[PDB]
């Protein structure tokens, strides 16, 4: 088994997009519709789970959302997409962005959203 916190990393740590999405293994069973990366250090994404404490999208109280905008990227596949040749439009941002922590330690486990 991989691990939540391993899945987080491998999905959207990177300290574009159809390349990153076939290296993280994204486009392997499906083309995986969206995804975000972020480009900022491990150890500030970490810090994140004890900045804001907000509500996930999903009802549960366990998210946070980071007090500075981060440097991100968001891919969202084109229409012209078909497996396995997914392919993605690129957009880079910088935004606010909330995860969703738990474990001990505890660290990113889920990308909510950017704000």
């Amino acid at each position: 088994k991989e691990t939540a916190a391993a899945k987080f990393e491998r999905q959207h740590m990177d300290s574009y997009c159809n390349q990153m999405m076939k290296s993280r293994n994204l486009t392997k069973d499906r083309c995986k519709p969206v995804n975000t990366f972020v480009h900022e250090s491990l150890a500030d994404v970490q810090a994140v789970c004890s900045q804001k404490n907000v509500a996930c999208k999903n009802g549960q109280t366990n998210c946070y959302q980071s007090y500075s905008t981060m440097s991100i990227t968001d891919c969202r596949e084109t229409g012209s997409s078909k497996y396995p040749n997914c392919a993605y439009k690129t957009t880079q941002a910088n935004k606010h962005i909330i995860v969703a922590c738990e474990g001990n330690p505890y660290v990113p486990v889920h990308f909510d959203a950017s704000v």
